[PDB]
């Protein structure tokens, strides 16, 4: 109830919908003033103006205040048209990849520097661990001088089987031998962590494709820092074009107003968002279901 990670965006939208429903008479002047408050609320959440303009057109096209046939309550329709369009804004419109029970699902992780990818790997492995999946963790991370220590102690947190090496230098052979070990051990969720000290987007795609060709994963997850706002559009579009199955986890949605713009930016690229990072705890991780996400927002 507006305790959401997008609460400041929620307070502004509800007040616009609350003011509209409480209008003595509903007309186009009251409707236009409501969109102005919502369209501004989205922009202050760093939503791209192109997305905010398209939202306004979709709302006015769905509403036909001039010819209102019997039985229709406009005020309640005005609010759902806003609600229904807020769902489109954060929905990629593409069915995400899901693991198959009884099969062996290899999932590889990629992410830039300062994205929380290393800890986000632990949350997904623990997520499937509480759901009854036989899960594991592989740290194919080279040259972080502590990436394996972080997994060694983070896998300790959720008692998750982990395989990695301090000394071995090729990430391709660490992930391959890691997937080979756990595949023959009948694991259903095999999570491979790649290196996180990548600053530019091209350096990520080199290691990403090196490790992917060897282990042949069933899914590749891009972990994005939402604190960059609508600038996620460049990252989302680039990563999706260079993989077969693309999925995006968004972390650091809290502590900044740019979270709502990052979600709509990745959704605009038609990249499936599969999970949310909302804070620092290990159970602070939840899948991205758009309709419950927007309904609780309002």
């Amino acid at each position: 109830h507006h305790h959401m990670v997008l609460a400041d965006l929620g307070r502004k939208i509800t007040s616009a919908l609350r003011s509209l429903s409480n209008a003595t008479i509903i007309n186009e002047e009251v409707l236009n003033a409501m969109l102005k408050e919502v369209c501004t609320a989205l922009l202050e959440a760093d939503v791209n103006i192109k997305l905010v303009k398209q939202l306004r057109e979709n709302v006015k096209s769905a509403i036909d205040l001039e010819e209102m046939a019997s039985g229709l309550n406009k005020r309640k329709m005005i609010q759902h048209a806003v609600f229904k369009e807020l769902v489109k804004l954060v929905d990629p419109g593409v069915k995400a990849w899901t693991p198959t029970k009884g099969k062996q699902n290899v999932i590889m992780f990629v992410g830039l520097q300062g994205s929380g990818k290393a800890t986000t790997c632990s949350k997904l492995a623990y997520y499937y661990q509480r759901k009854g999946w036989k899960t594991c963790l592989i740290c194919a991370d080279t040259f972080r001088a502590g990436a394996f220590d972080q997994l060694k102690q983070n896998a300790t947190k959720a008692r998750i089987p982990f395989y990695g090496s301090y000394t071995e230098m090729d990430p391709v052979i660490i992930a391959s031998e890691g997937v080979e070990k756990f595949k023959n051990e009948n694991f259903e969720i095999i999570i491979v962590d790649t290196s996180g000290r990548h600053k530019q987007e091209d350096s990520l795609f080199e290691e990403m494709l090196q490790v992917a060709n060897a282990i042949q994963p069933d899914n590749i997850v891009y972990v994005m820092d939402a604190s960059i706002g609508q600038a996620c559009e460049a990252q989302a579009k680039a990563f999706k074009d260079k993989v077969d199955v693309a999925s995006v986890i968004v972390t650091k949605l809290d502590g900044h107003a740019k979270g709502g713009g990052a979600l709509s930016a990745v959704a605009a690229t038609k990249s499936p968002i599969i999970f949310i990072g909302t804070g620092e705890h290990i159970d602070d991780f939840e899948p991205f279901k758009t309709q419950p996400f927007i309904s609780k927002l309002l």
